[PDB]
């Protein structure tokens, strides 16, 4: 990544070769080894139409395998844009530009004409969404009447993703696709300012709804595979959404339940995790909005401490909660004022509640049971010394 920030070329060269050796060539082979280095190298929006054009000319005569590699690593190359520029994704939307869309558009029908089966289509739809969202016009005008072949293709497909997201068709590869395309949509709107208002988030609060029944059920878990649930698609979707809706979440509360399972649970933490330590977008909302559910996250810590002691002195049960626990200790060790918020203040028969906190700390540096956990502890009490942190303690009286 850091060496094709300046030599381009001499990677971008190095593909084109491979393309044309298989273009040419009608026994497929598997060495696309050389194809997959598009997920690594930096990308910039001018280089990036590049890459559609070239593939785009050479992507019909490939073989299926070479297809797919292309379409998966083209995918990937998307986000490396956006992260690594986000100011450029704005003004796509601020300004028009008609050479970005005329490129997706040759591309997304490629694709199209490409899937076929439903085992294809499950495979592409991330992809297509990504193109889709590149023209922003093709949208307006799907939402109104729809051009004979202009926006027909296009249309179609975008229903047929939501009757799946809905569990209406009787097809369970689609609905776990939909899920994850819908996830992408919901992820890269937030990036939009909002301020041009476009139709991206109107087109994402048609889904939103029907997307959290199917992740944040807790009578059914929404399993796309061996886990018991994609514990990573939930994180994403979560993070997303509390960034578009921070003032009153209503799925907090679900999760942050005692009632609902600790997958939930797990979700819940890790996703305020991420809120801490990846915030490159200043007008994005900030983990002070949190601060007035601290009473409650506190309970949660005490109730697994208790749990995750007493069975080291069912199998997966108890496995369960201590990968918990090491999440929590985690947390506090990124931020101390989160749990320290609405102090108890000490009961004249009763202890507080920052004592109780840190009793619960302490108790576990010498167990030896669990020795990254007690590794972490140590971390984490000791930055509830620092000088900052100190005040948090009991704000009344710091000093004594």
């Amino acid at each position: 990544f850091s060496l094709s920030c300046n030599n381009f070329n001499a990677v971008f060269s190095r593909i084109s070769t491979r393309l044309q050796e298989l273009t040419v060539c009608s026994e497929d082979n598997v060495d696309v080894h050389d194809i997959e280095l598009l997920q690594y190298i930096n990308v910039d929006c001018a280089k990036l139409k590049r890459l559609l054009k070239e593939t785009a000319f050479k992507f019909k005569a490939l073989k299926k395998v070479a297809q797919l590699a292309v379409i998966n690593s083209l995918e990937k190359a998307f986000w490396n844009w956006v992260e690594n520029y986000p100011d450029e994704f704005t003004k796509l939307y601020q300004i028009p530009q008609t050479d970005m869309a005329e490129c997706a558009e040759k591309l997304f029908d490629l694709v199209d004409g490409f899937a076929e089966s439903t085992k294809r289509k499950a495979a592409v739809w991330p992809l297509q969404i990504i193109l889709l969202i590149l023209c922003p016009e093709i949208i307006q005008d799907i939402s109104k009447d729809v051009v004979d072949e202009n926006n027909m293709n296009k249309k179609l497909f975008l229903d047929s993703l939501r009757k799946a997201l809905a569990g209406h068709g009787g097809s369970r590869q689609l609905t776990e696709s939909a899920a994850i395309a819908c996830v992408k949509l919901c992820k890269a709107s937030t990036y939009i300012n909002w301020e041009d208002n476009s139709v991206i988030f109107l087109l994402v609060q048609s889904m939103v709804v029907d997307l959290k029944n199917l992740l944040f059920n807790p009578s059914k878990p929404f399993s796309r595979g061996s886990q018991p649930a994609d514990v990573d698609l939930m994180i994403d979707c979560l993070v997303s959404c509390f960034r578009i809706s921070p003032h009153n979440n209503q799925h907090f509360k679900i999760c942050l339940a005692q009632n609902s399972p600790s997958t939930f649970h797990y979700v819940l933490v890790n996703s305020l995790h991420r809120i801490i330590t990846n915030s490159a977008l200043d007008w994005w909302p900030k983990i002070d909005a949190v601060y007035c559910h601290s009473v409650e996250l506190r309970n949660m810590f005490g109730e697994t401490l208790h749990k995750a002691v007493q069975g080291c002195g069912t199998d997966l049960e108890t496995r369960s909660y201590k990968y918990l626990l090491l999440s929590m200790v985690k947390l506090i060790h990124a931020d101390p004022k989160l749990l320290l918020c609405n102090p108890r203040k000490q009961g004249p028969e009763t202890q507080g509640s920052t004592a109780e906190l840190i009793t619960g700390l302490v108790q576990l540096v010498p167990q030896s049971h669990m020795p990254e956990i007690a590794q972490e502890a140590m971390e984490a009490l000791l930055v509830l010394h620092q000088l900052d942190s100190i005040d948090l303690w009991n704000p009344d009286a710091p000093v004594e």
